[PDB]
DNA sequence: AAGGGAAAATAAACAATACATAACAAAACATATAAAAACCA
């Protein structure tokens, strides 16, 4: 069933030196939208808040994934697994107390 | 339906007050006898 381990770590090395995967602002702007509920309904239920590191880590995951995809660009639901990354990593990091972001988070999950 | 958040509860240190009784005072209740005072005679 899973991939073994010596063609793994040869695809390792395959990949991280041979491929550049860009990205192209055809449907890319949606995640602004994203980015522009996600970080605002931080400041009204929760204490701590989401910068312009977070758009640079959500590409970056992206990218990373779009990198194991040994695709030629980036594709439109790479950046539906980097966001799921990135709050599982953010809601989880806090209290018990951000429970309705749990939910508020589902629409996009 | 969730949840904020103020009311309610808990605890602990400290201060302030009440309580049980000890010690006593004083008034009611009680008797005694020598001196006055009526009082028969």
């Amino acid at each position: 069933s899973p991939i073994p381990q010596e063609l793994l770590m040869k695809y390792i090395h395959y990949a991280r030196t041979k491929i550049y995967p860009k990205l192209h602002q055809m449907d890319m702007d949606k995640v602004s939208r994203v980015y522009a509920d996600l970080r605002r309904e931080s400041i009204s239920t929760g204490s701590f808040p989401i910068t312009v590191r977070h758009l640079e880590s959500i590409l970056r995951i992206a990218e990373s994934f779009a990198k194991m995809r040994l695709s030629e660009f980036v594709s439109s639901y790479d950046l539906d697994r980097a966001i799921k990354v990135v709050v599982d990593s953010f809601v989880d990091a806090q209290k018990v107390s951000v429970r309705r972001q749990l939910r508020r988070s589902f629409a996009i999950y």
